């Protein structure tokens, strides 16, 4: 698996994969869990880190790098390759499937992501379109 090009989430990929879990690695002291994705066009393997949401045993991803509007590539990888691992503290859950939530169940998942990750609000209030949030189950 390719570790990103960014060095503050390469650097935290490092850690999290030298621990042996994400536990301890934070974000604005807020925990987070490794996605394993497969790019749309290089099909290599790469390590996401995104904030943790959960709830009885699914996931959350919300493509929404900070103050950037533009996609993350990420985004597009898991469109292209539904499939993905997450890790969760030292448990990695294999062949995931990732889908892109709309509507109401949306709405679910947005509202546990924000009281997980305060930040992911002031992140919409600099869009106009709705951030993508994907359901991994």
């Amino acid at each position: 698996a390719e570790l990103s090009p960014t060095d503050w989430v390469r650097e935290q990929t490092e850690r999290i994969l030298e621990q042996g879990t994400t536990d301890g690695v934070h974000v604005l002291d807020r925990p987070i869990v490794l996605f394993t994705t497969t790019g749309a066009k290089s099909g290599k393997k790469r390590y996401v880190p995104l904030m943790r949401v959960e709830e009885n045993g699914k996931y959350a991803m919300v493509a929404s790098k900070g103050g950037d509007p533009k996609h993350p590539s990420w985004y597009f990888n898991v469109k292209a390759n539904p499939t993905v691992s997450v890790q969760d503290g030292d448990k990695v859950l294999p062949d995931r499937t990732a889908r892109e939530l709309e509507g109401e169940e949306r709405e679910h998942w947005w509202k546990l992501a924000v009281e997980a990750y305060p930040p992911y609000a002031e992140y919409q209030t600099k869009t106009d379109r709705l951030i993508p949030v994907f359901i991994v189950e």
